[PDB]
């Protein structure tokens, strides 16, 4: 039991690297692993990553999660944040495995809203057990070379003492690089769901049957081993239709149809959490498109956020 | 981490009896509960209760085991070892969340043998991450007061340092009741597929979100609590899928008492002595469910941890 994910995560990836259970190389990648490794966060919301050697990405860890959130399968989206993600995409515009927006809230195994499922589900039997989204499908296994397996079985949501608890169950994880991401955007959507519900947050557990660092990620590890502010809430009630306008400029923003001055982030109507998230955005237009860094929209962020810009980007934000 | 199931079992018993996290109601059923809850079996052959109290039935759980290998929905068949199984069977003809056979088999999600393709799997990539048996259904939630909702997620096979390793996936887990025959179920596929694969048993790790106790068995679990040897056969090597046909063949004739078997007949049958044993273990239970005459000779000469168990679930047929 850790406070927060920094504190599991620097454990388990001291834990791996030390004393890892086997050596070996699945799907010819060179690996340190442990079995059946798992964690349990007090503190959900505190998600993220602040070791500077780490360099944590805050804007691909919010670009993700509205992906998922969007329902959408589409590289061009993702990619942008994390150019080397198109490895796992095979027709070189969708990506499979590695898409959960679908899984979540379009199944392919009968086309199933599961959120949707799930909220009906701890409305009508707040006790209830069976709050599951299910993410891995038993096709993906049917065809041989399948480049983009999903590495995540289920999500389940408990509401226990008029709290939302979260459990994220996992056949892989890359601790290091993955699990940053993973626990970010499994958090996220406990905490949306529970802001849905008019519920607090309570616990996350994540657990894992292989947790692995791949040999190629040593050194870096390495230099994160060796070194050694809060995390917003996102406001109560039902949050979809801020997520709707986000993902609007989130797509103008990406396809650089427009920009965003920092008066004009203030301007827009939306909640301060969501108003920042956009300027994530924006700030990521500026890098991406090669416009002037602005330190006004800097200033404004949430101190996690700008430390986060400050150590992914230090030419435009340092 | 522990060395048998019975160990962790009683542990785990323990834990939430005296120690629960939350006392609560799931669908009105009066509970005490752990979440986040799991343990490592060093040796998952070693997978049967002996606890007098518990009167853990041996006969049920390799029924079980071979339902799932059947591949079967069918009640007729599981109703017969477990009578109050027939409450969570909307038909009275089938099983849907309870039914694990179809969903390793030929699963409701295209209809696939993920068995096959897990063993596939693992001979192409033996050190693979993926050869996962998923359970679970995205339609089971979407079906208007579904009495029967898979709470088995996946099974998850590695092939580590030449032992294959199992974890099983649960959202849900009777701490008291289905935790001995899951645990079971789940060990005897690990080793069955060990075997299949030429490999030698590995550890077997069970993971659940919500591990309880209900209220209705309290009494049950102090008993077996209060209260608290021989050990488990192994199954032989190599592809044990004709044993189980034909043994399934057995299950099949003796259930309807469309046949029946001394316990010399029994000793004769051309099986693997493993095998024999559990074919006694339904001619024994064919005896008592159809008021024929107890064979003691039949009782001599099994394990010994199956004649205690038939002993202390029928002590008037073989006690
Ligand atoms: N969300 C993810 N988390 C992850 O940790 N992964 C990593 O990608 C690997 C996929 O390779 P396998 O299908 O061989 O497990 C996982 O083992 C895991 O290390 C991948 C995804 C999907 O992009
Ligand atoms: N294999 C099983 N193990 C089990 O432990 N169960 C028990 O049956 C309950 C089913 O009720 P829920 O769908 O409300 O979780 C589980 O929570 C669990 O307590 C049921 C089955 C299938 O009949």
């Amino acid at each position: 039991t850790f406070g927060t994910f920094q504190d599991a995560y620097l454990s388990q990836l001291r834990d791996i690297y030390h004393s890892p259970e086997f050596r070996n190389a699945p799907r010819g990648q060179a690996s340190r692993e442990r079995i059946g490794a798992g964690f349990r966060l007090l503190d959900p919301v505190q998600r993220h990553i602040s070791v500077p050697a780490r360099r944590a990405n805050v804007v691909f860890n919010f670009a993700e999660a509205l992906w998922y959130l969007s329902g959408s399968d589409r590289l061009d989206f993702i990619q942008y944040y994390a150019p080397g993600i198109a490895a796992y995409s095979a027709d070189g515009r969708t990506l499979r495995g590695t898409a959960y927006g679908p899984r979540i809230f379009r199944h392919p195994a009968g086309g199933v809203n599961q959120w949707e499922n799930v909220v009906k589900t701890l409305t009508d039997d707040p006790d209830s057990k069976r709050a599951v989204i299910q993410i891995f499908d038993p096709r993906e296994l049917a065809v041989a070379d399948n480049i983009d397996v999903a590495c995540t079985l289920a999500l389940q949501f408990l509401i226990r003492d008029g709290l939302l608890c979260g459990i994220g169950y996992m056949r892989a994880n890359d601790a290091f690089r993955g699990a940053v991401s993973d626990v970010f955007s499994f958090t996220f959507l406990q905490e949306f769901t529970a802001r849905y519900l008019g519920l607090g947050i309570g616990t996350y557990h994540h657990v894992v049957g292989s947790v692995h660092i791949y040999d190629s990620d040593a050194r870096w590890a390495e230099r994160v081993l060796d070194a050694a502010p809060g995390f917003p809430a996102m406001p109560d009630g039902d949050n979809w239709p801020h997520v709707r306008r986000v993902l609007e400029w989130e797509e103008r923003l990406r396809t650089n149809a427009a920009r965003l001055s920092a008066d004009a982030l203030d301007a827009l109507d939306l909640p301060a959490y969501w108003k920042h998230v956009v300027a994530l955005f924006e700030a990521h237009r500026q890098v991406r498109h090669e416009d002037t860094p602005d330190r006004a929209l800097l200033a404004a962020l949430p101190e996690v956020y700008r430390q986060s810009l400050a150590v992914k980007w230090p030419g435009h934000f340092g």
